[PDB]
């Protein structure tokens, strides 16, 4: 009993547009929302949850540090990015993971499309859990191949103390942790 | 190394604005980005663990219509922090408004980013326990904000990822990425 009635363009940039969304609320009253959408009419992207498994060591979660212009600061994130021209989620996952980290991994699982920020945008991603065989030579000396203007520092953090490692990074190096990463670190503790 | 050079307004809405951000890259080249912003940390998301004697713990989630998405999304209770409000007060207030439960603080994250490729939106993630043995959390009544309409869905922590998968298979609705990320780690632990 709620639905979109109309979308009116407010402002279109190269990558991102702002829209006045009109919609019916449940009382039968009409209401507006300001909404963001891409200029490029599938989920939009993938985030990879990369579990670096090496025997006789803790499993690690591989994260990336990048400068994020909207945040005007460095942010710690799961490797992620846009699914490219008719490409599958899984394959965008391995690719992004290689481009961003150098690791070559195997799919363990793939989420349905999930919303990034539904109070603001219609951005959806697939979250893909990937195990990295860290005892295979391909992953011995992993080589990041980042595309034009992509500057990405890898940080692998033990999965055993993930939440504590994340909080320490915020307290020390004043960077921001992504909410999906934080959510995952929390649940590792909460499963107790 | 890298830093913001300038922010030039493209368009101002009542609530959100689009800006052209110019930043210094690490090679020392000037670059641009399109960034969304509002007109502390903006908000809270509540992780509500319903605890009851002789029950498995539940995670309390809300279903709401999300205009940006064109349909209904399953979320952690979440809302903006009012001026002068603490994250924890907001968390508890939003939880009660959205679900009817009165919770107790367990923990509060640092500010974390929602969508850093797009906005500077940050939240605190606030873990709250709900004493479901207490008489006030027996028949909880939502008291939603102005133009706010919520259904409550409580799922066992010990089965969250599977129960979310079911809901997505049976209904026409999206799970939020933070919810789905939490359900995954539960299974991975
Ligand atoms: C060469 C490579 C490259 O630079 N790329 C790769 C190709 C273009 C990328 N891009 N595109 C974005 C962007 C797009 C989508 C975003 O979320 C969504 C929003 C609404 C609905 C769905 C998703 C967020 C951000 C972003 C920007 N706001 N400004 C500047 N450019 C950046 C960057
Ligand atoms: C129930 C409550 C209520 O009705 N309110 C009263 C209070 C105002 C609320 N509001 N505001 C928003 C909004 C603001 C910012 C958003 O993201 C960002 C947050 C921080 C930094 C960057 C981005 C997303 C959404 C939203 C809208 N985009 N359209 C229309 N109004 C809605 C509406
Ligand atoms: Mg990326
Ligand atoms: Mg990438
Ligand atoms: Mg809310
Ligand atoms: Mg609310």
């Amino acid at each position: 009993k709620q639905y979109i009635i109309s979308e009116e363009l407010i402002s279109e940039g190269k990558w991102v547009k702002l829209e006045k969304t009109t919609y019916m609320d449940p009382t039968g009253k009409t209401r507006t929302w300001e909404s963001v959408k891409r200029t490029t009419r599938t989920a939009d992207g993938v985030a990879v949850i990369p579990v670096l498994q090496r025997t006789l060591h803790y499993e690690c979660i591989v994260l990336v540090k990048q400068f994020r212009p909207p945040m005007g600061g460095y942010c710690i994130e799961f490797p992620a990015g846009l699914i490219d021209d008719g490409e599958t989620p899984e394959a965008a996952a391995l690719r992004e993971l290689e481009e961003e980290t150098g690791y070559k991994g195997d799919i363990a699982e793939c989420s349905p499309a999930v919303c990034m920020d539904p109070g603001l945008s219609n951005c959806t991603i697939h979250i893909v859990t990937v195990t990295i065989n860290g005892d295979d030579a391909e992953n011995a000396r992993p080589k990041p191949k980042p595309g034009d203007g992509e500057f990405v520092e890898v940080i692998s953090l033990p999965k055993n103390d993930l939440l504590q490692r994340l909080d320490a990074l915020v307290a020390e190096e004043h960077l921001t942790v992504d909410a999906r990463v934080y959510s995952y670190a929390l649940a590792l503790k909460h499963a107790n």
